């Protein structure tokens, strides 16, 4: 669920205020996407978007969970590690996995204070054909 994945991004980053933070900067991060990701944060909200394409297209998923974001998951998290409990079935476990990723791959990245707010009708036009 996205109050989890909020809560995701704060366990692998201590101080993060994932809605100011990361909703709608570059251009995936944030409902939609389109475009060339702008850098390396960018690309991880790619990268999470195509998994939740591809959890709207698993069996245990299908027709239960059309938004992965209402989807409630099982999860832990201790010293900034995150951990999807084995309690979930395979479309909980596919959903908290992509959160799960998405939020380590941000506290790897650089944060580039620029790419925040971006204006994605004019930098993100066209299609990445990834993922
Ligand atoms: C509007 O929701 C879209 C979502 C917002 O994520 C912000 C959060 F705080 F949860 F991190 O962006 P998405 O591209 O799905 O994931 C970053
Ligand atoms: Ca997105």
């Amino acid at each position: 669920a996205l109050w989890q994945f909020r809560s995701l991004i704060k366990c692998a980053i201590p101080g993060s205020h994932p809605l100011l933070d990361f909703n709608n900067y570059g251009c995936y991060c944030g409902l939609g996407g389109s475009g060339t990701p702008v850098d390396e944060l960018d690309r991880c909200c790619e990268t999470h978007d195509c998994c939740y394409r591809d959890a709207k297209n698993l069996d245990s998923c299908k027709f239960l969970v059309d938004n992965p974001y209402t989807e409630s998951y099982s999860y832990s998290c201790s010293n900034t590690e995150i951990t999807c409990n084995s309690k979930n079935n395979a479309c909980e476990a596919f959903i908290c996995n992509c959160d799960r990723n998405a939020a380590i791959c941000f506290s790897k990245a650089p944060y580039n204070k620029e790419h925040k707010n971006l204006d994605t009708k004019k930098y993100c036009k066209g299609e990445s054909d990834k993922c």
